[PDB]
């Protein structure tokens, strides 16, 4: 029932852009775009928590076509618009600089993405993955734990459970449970899908809580930098009364080297009651609660 693999890289569904919007508001770091691409024509069909690939056009330093990115998919099975008819991505240009070369490094997809225009047809292989999917369960609790564009998949979440659109278009799934984002980034300017996000808890406060860690702008109380690990650690018992029932999900989504202290901040919550974190962590991924994609 999951869609998966209706096209493959080597015969991708061209679809056209239709919109490339800026997340990252002035004062920002970075460059973070929303992309909003037509399937009309095709039938790719997806859901939330998948991910999509983009073959970007030109060869590599060795002469190689180009091999396909995957990304997150942004949008509800039902796209931004609910018509069935769209899928949207959360691209941030890779910039990195030396010790893998000259100065400023720019990545091939991420920027071609990035800077692409309306009406340009793109090459896009999917849906993917079946490790971050929402539970059908309306009083499912769902703990979104992200950096950055690890936001992607959790809007996907957000968007069903909350939006007014999406609730008339989905009869069967009226969300009641406990929704936690824990998100991080290094400004409030960086805070992709801010308005949304606080418009959303506001108007289901019993439903939906919202947690920032903004790492330029806050520090924790050792004197650091706010990251997400640090807000994790702040509230890692009240983290883990909600891991311990038996219908809470939690989804963890952004670049690699969150998990760590996620851990180390839930293994010492957990051991206050004679639990071994990484063993129960074990058990809850197992049954399918335990949700991560890292990159
Ligand atoms: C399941 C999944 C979902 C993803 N979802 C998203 C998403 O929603 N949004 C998004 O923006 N990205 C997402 N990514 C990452 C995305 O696929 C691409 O890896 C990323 O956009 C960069 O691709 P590129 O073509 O721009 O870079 P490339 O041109 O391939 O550059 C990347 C390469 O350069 C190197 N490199 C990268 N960073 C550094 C650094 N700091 N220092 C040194 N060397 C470095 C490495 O060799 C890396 O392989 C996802 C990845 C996966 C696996």
């Amino acid at each position: 029932d999951v869609p998966v693999n209706l096209y493959r890289p080597n015969a991708p569904f061209i679809g056209k852009v239709i919109s490339n919007e800026p997340l990252v508001k002035e004062g920002g770091i970075g460059i973070v775009q929303h992309i909003k691409f037509d399937l009309t024509g095709g039938n790719l069909k997806y859901i939330e928590g998948q991910s999509i690939g983009i073959i970007p056009p030109g060869v590599d330093k060795n002469g190689k076509p180009e091999k396909l990115r995957l990304y997150s998919i942004a949008s509800t099975r039902h796209g931004d618009d609910v018509d069935d008819k769209t899928i949207s991505l959360c691209v941030r240009q890779l910039e990195y600089k030396h010790p893998e070369s000259g100065e400023t490094v720019y990545g091939v997809c991420s920027t071609y993405l990035t800077h692409i225009e309306p009406g340009s047809e793109v090459k896009i292989t999917g849906p993917v993955g079946k490790e971050m999917l929402l539970p059908d369960d309306p009083e499912a609790n769902v703990i979104m734990l992200a950096t950055g564009t690890g936001i992607a998949p959790m809007r996907t979440y957000l968007w069903r459970m909350f939006k007014d659109a999406e609730r008339a278009a989905n009869p069967e799934y009226q969300f009641k449970g406990f929704s936690w984002l824990v998100f991080g980034v290094p400004t409030t300017p960086n805070i992709l899908y801010k308005e949304e996000l606080e418009e959303i808890q506001q108007k289901y406060p019993d439903n939906f809580r919202l947690t920032y860690a903004i790492s330029r702008e806050q520090k924790n109380p050792q004197g650091g930098r706010m990251y997400i690990q640090d807000r994790v650690a702040e509230h890692a018992d009240q983290l883990w009364q909600l891991i311990k029932n038996q219908k809470t999900h939690t989804y963890i989504c952004g670049l690699r080297g969150m998990e760590e202290g996620i851990d180390a901040a839930l293994s010492a919550a957990a051991a206050k009651e004679g639990v071994t974190w990484s063993d129960y962590q074990k058990d809850l991924k197992k049954a399918g609660r335990w949700h991560v994609a890292t990159y």
